[PDB]
């Protein structure tokens, strides 16, 4: 599957649907041990889907550009999506994201 | 429902659902008219979201951040996906992103 379709899964995980995590700008940089073993089986994975864009929302909220680099053709993509403050589950949704936001620093 | 998880439509279209397009750091600058006012109405659409990043890719691929501003707390994001130069499709995928990218900056 192109890369941005695929699904991780606990037979299939973020490393090997995603490549291993990291700083640099063509690395993903989110997901503590157990949801990068685990991907959509995750047992928080709704509560972080719940932010991920829907297809129209991704053409419509991003600063889109088409870039050729040394490696090759790439659709570039930015944005900011605001959190909900008056959602009940606003604080556990910060603490879920802090937890997996540039985790691999501590692995 | 919230912004990332609209559907925009000629009924609901991309400016109602996601602002006006234009070149500002967090405002969208994708569609050209054609686009805007039809959302995933358009005849094209399903060639355009062959590039939409699944939930878990989103989560997967993009650099995510977290900001607190005076206006919220935001989930930010960046990221690149791959075209697959060797589709033959590839040419035809380059012109109509290409229609849509910063398309604004040639009608109010």
């Amino acid at each position: 599957k192109p890369r941005q379709k695929r699904t991780a899964t606990k037979a299939y995980n973020v490393t090997q649907a995603f490549g291993r995590r990291g700083p640099e700008q063509t690395q993903g940089n989110f997901g503590d041990q157990e949801l990068i073993r685990q991907g959509t089986d995750y047992k928080h994975w709704p509560q972080i889907a719940q932010f991920a864009p829907s297809a129209s929302a991704f053409f419509g909220m991003s600063r889109i550009g088409m870039e050729v680099t040394p490696s090759g053709t790439w659709l570039t993509y930015t944005g900011a999506i605001k959190l909900d403050d008056k959602d009940p589950n606003f604080k556990d949704q910060v603490i879920l994201l802090n937890k997996h936001i540039d985790a691999y620093k501590t692995f």
